[PDB]
């Protein structure tokens, strides 16, 4: 569960897709 929030800090929530 609540997984995404760390596959995000993977690489410092690098996927800032929405930061865009």
């Amino acid at each position: 569960k609540v997984g995404f929030f760390k596959r995000n800090r993977a690489a410092l929530e690098e996927d800032d897709e929405e930061g865009e």
